[PDB]
């Protein structure tokens, strides 16, 4: 009824959209993976009559649902997403969305790590992202490749007209203590990652982790706090 919604008040195959600001949803999902259940983020951004969808909800039966979730609350197409890495939160899905007519994109990088490891495709390479502090534009948002951090392909986006920050699985919320599925992550590397978005971007106004609640700018201090303290 209002605040954002946490693990277990979503059942896994429910789909639940968040307002963040005009023109600007989180989506949450709930997934099973090896025998516990953890919510996930993604983002949705209004681009004129059509909606630019980032991140799939985990999974093809989410991913369904979250599709009808927007017909029902928001009512306009979506046209194209991104995946910003290649976890099956980020790309579990991408089969469903480019049936449903919605052209898909990520990484070269993220491409080829999700085909390596048996993980769903995006159609279309988003080239221009290759080396650390890379942007491009892509509709109403902003892709950066910060460096390596959660993964080695992860990137964040930006919408500048509503100062959102998504940080993806790059960035945690503020009740994480420690650093949530490290298995591919680069944790030496990952809090000068951190510092090259905090460089970027100095007004956002509201930074979305990849699992967990949205907050303020101090969502990317915490991450490199916990990263360290992970290592140590
Ligand atoms: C305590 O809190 C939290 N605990 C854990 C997470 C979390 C994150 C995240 O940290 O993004 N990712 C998760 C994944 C994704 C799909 N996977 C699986 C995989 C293993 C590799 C194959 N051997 C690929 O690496 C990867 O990330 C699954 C399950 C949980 C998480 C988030 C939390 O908030
Ligand atoms: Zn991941
Ligand atoms: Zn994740």
């Amino acid at each position: 009824s209002g605040e954002y919604p946490t693990v277990n008040e979503i059942p896994v195959g429910e789909v639940r959209l968040y307002q963040i600001a005009d023109g600007v949803w989180s989506h949450i999902a709930t997934q099973s993976f090896d025998g516990a259940v953890y919510p996930s983020n993604g983002l949705i951004v209004r681009d004129g009559d059509e909606l630019l969808l980032i991140d799939t909800a985990w999974g093809a039966k989410n991913t369904a649902a979250l599709l009808a979730e927007i017909e029902k609350q928001i009512g306009l197409p979506v046209t194209r997403a991104v995946s910003t890495h290649f976890h099956d939160d980020r790309v579990g899905g991408v089969d469903v969305l480019r049936a449903a007519g919605v052209a898909t994109y990520a990484s070269p990088s993220t491409r080829r790590l999700a085909e390596a490891e048996g993980n769903e495709i995006p159609t279309h390479s988003l080239e221009g992202l290759s080396s650390s502090g890379d942007a491009v534009r892509f509709g109403p948002v902003e892709l950066f490749y910060p460096g390596a951090a959660h993964s080695t392909d992860n990137l964040v986006v930006y919408v500048p007209s509503a100062n959102v920050l998504y940080g993806g699985c790059a960035v945690h919320e503020l009740s994480s203590t420690s650093a949530g599925n490290v298995a591919d992550a680069d944790l030496a590397e990952w809090p000068t990652s951190v510092e090259r978005i905090q460089k970027h971007y100095p007004e956002a106004e509201v930074v979305i982790p990849g699992h967990g609640l949205p907050g303020g700018l101090d969502l990317l201090q915490h991450t490199a706090n916990v990263v360290k303290a992970h290592k140590n």
